[PDB]
Parts: C-alpha cells; sequence; structure tokens
C-alpha cells in the first residue's frame, strides 16, 4: 500500500509548501542561497511559494503522494522538456544540464511522518512514467540517492562544483530510448 | 586475428593523414567545414596535418591499427579529460559536450583496403580500455554507429541540430564510474 501519486491542484498549494519547507528547512542545498538567519525558515517558503506560483505550476508538473488517510505526504516538482527575489535574497538565475532536451526533477520531499513509507519511491515512478521515452536530468545530494537513482536507470554525468557548499552534487542522466532503426 | 593497436610514433604521421583523408574525403561531415571544391582533398588534408600536429600529437591521444603485414589500416584521435586555418577556411572553433571531465573520441578512421576487418572496433576496445573510470563522449554519425557504441556502454545524449549538413549527429556518453560508497 504505498502511496499514489497525481497532479496537485490549486487547493494543496499550501500544504505543498508546507512539505517543501519541512523538508528543506535544513538543507545546505537550500541555506546556501537564502541569507542566514532565516526565523521561521520564512524566506525559504518565500521562495517555494513563487516557484511553485510562477513556474511549476505554470509550465511544469507538480505531483503529490497522499497517505491512506488522504494527507499529502510528499511532493515532486518537474520542468518538461524545451522583486520579490529582493524580498528572498536582497539575485538568482542551467550550466550543467546537457544541452538537449529533457525533463528536471527540481526536487522530492517526503514529510517527516511519512518517512520509511516508499514516498520518494511513489514520486519518481509516477515521473519517470510519464517521461517515458524522454530523458531526466537531475542533481542527487548523496552517494545513497545516487544508487537509488541508478537502479532506476539514471547514469551518472558527473560531480558538479560547489562554493561555500556542502557534499558535491552528483549531475544524472536518464537517458532517451535509443532510437529504434 | 584483429588488428593491434599501439599509440602513433611521429613517424607514422604521413601515413596517418592519408587514413583520414580517404576515410573523410566525401564525408559530409568534413565537406561542410571545408569550402568546396576542394581539388585533391588538399585543404582537408592541411586541415588533418594541423589538427595532429597543434592538438593531438600534443594533447592528446593518437593510436593506430596495424594489419598482420605491418601497415596502418586505422586511426583513432582522442582528447583527454581537462593564420594557417585562413589557408584551410578562408574561421572555426565544444558547445554540446556534457561539462563534466570526459574523453573526446574526435575521430576513427578505417582504410578502404580494411573494411570488414575489426579495426574501429580494436580501435575502441584500446580507447576504452585506456579511459578506464572515467567518461567518453562522442558524436555517432549514423543510427548503425550509434548501436554499436550503446553496447560498448554509451548511451544518448540527444541529436545535434546541423545546419546546412546532413544526418543530424547522435552525441553519446559512456558514464564514469558510480562512487563505490
Amino acid at each position: 500500500m504505498s502511496p499514489t501519486v497525481l497532479p496537485a491542484t490549486q487547493a494543496d498549494f499550501p500544504k505543498i509548501v508546507d512539505v517543501l519547507v519541512e523538508a528543506f528547512a535544513n538543507d545546505p542545498t537550500f541555506l546556501r542561497w537564502i541569507p542566514q538567519p532565516d526565523p521561521g525558515s520564512a524566506k525559504l517558503r518565500a521562495l517555494f511559494e513563487l516557484q511553485i506560483e510562477k513556474q511549476y505550476a505554470v509550465a511544469g508538473n507538480i505531483d503529490v503522494a497522499r497517505d491512506s488517510e488522504g494527507e499529502i505526504v510528499g511532493v515532486a516538482l518537474w520542468d518538461r522538456p524545451d522583486p520579490r527575489l529582493v524580498s528572498i535574497f536582497g539575485k538568482a538565475a542551467a550550466r550543467f544540464h546537457p544541452k538537449f532536451p529533457h525533463w528536471y526533477l527540481y526536487t522530492v520531499a517526503t514529510s517527516s511522518s511519512a518517512r520509511g513509507t516508499g514516498v520518494g519511491s511513489a514520486l519518481l515512478n509516477h515521473g519517470i512514467a510519464r517521461a517515458g521515452d524522454e530523458a531526466i536530468y537531475l542533481e542527487a545530494t548523496s552517494t545513497r540517492a545516487a544508487q537509488l537513482y541508478n537502479r532506476l536507470g539514471f547514469v551518472p554525468l558527473g560531480y558538479i562544483p560547489s562554493d561555500d557548499d556542502g557534499t558535491p552534487e552528483l549531475a544524472m542522466w536518464k537517458p532517451p530510448a535509443m532510437p529504434t532503426v
């Protein structure tokens, strides 16, 4: 009885942001962009609200996983193949993505309460099935995660250099289907 | 009794260029860069002489395959991980290579006389063994070639857009070894 995955609806956006914030409140991957301290993760929260509203809701895919009690216990943000920022950063804005069409798995987050439930796996399987014959890029934040993604058909590209920051991320690629003939 | 592969020596450079020219004299991949007509493939010849002299001999690897009679029947040009041009083009000079360290297989050429001999396979196997745990990029010029490279562990990245030119090339990647632990 693994969680069930569907596209988000607008009514779900508050909980979705709550889940992202809980997952990433102490993650170096996000802390590096947001000036610290960030009491109550308020600036991180604003970042996620903006990304959902102006990027993922619009031109991407937002998947949610729900448990058997109906609550959202995970979220994934995907990009498809192809002012308020002064308040979050006081300044941001690709380069290591291969220059070929691909899906991008930006983030996958699981509620603390739902750790060890197969939430992340259900999300990835959903997104991989949607991607089908097309390619996927992601950046794995641990060797453990990299090994999970490798078992799902991602091959390594290499490590992205980090300044200031924690573990270098391992860029990975799930290739597109080979040409039939 | 497949051909045997070793690094080239300077004494071999004339024959190496002869082999490249014979292989590529009518190849759209090269014809697109060189102003036509090119009587006797003289400008193409000059290009290969310059690439060997100033790039591959210096900072790369040049492999040759020899047959049982001792003659060079194939050549491969590899880049390692990291004025006269007015005479060739009347203007040249990366972008689709992933931004991670890799070997690049620039060209593999087989003598006409040695077609169907396993020359290309011997060259690739040699270069793959040298590359070991490291990544390799190449651009395959047919689906047939792409399938050969896929069987040697290359995965597709995607097609590179061509202007003026024949078959789009299929960029491919042989991944580096996954991290041990």
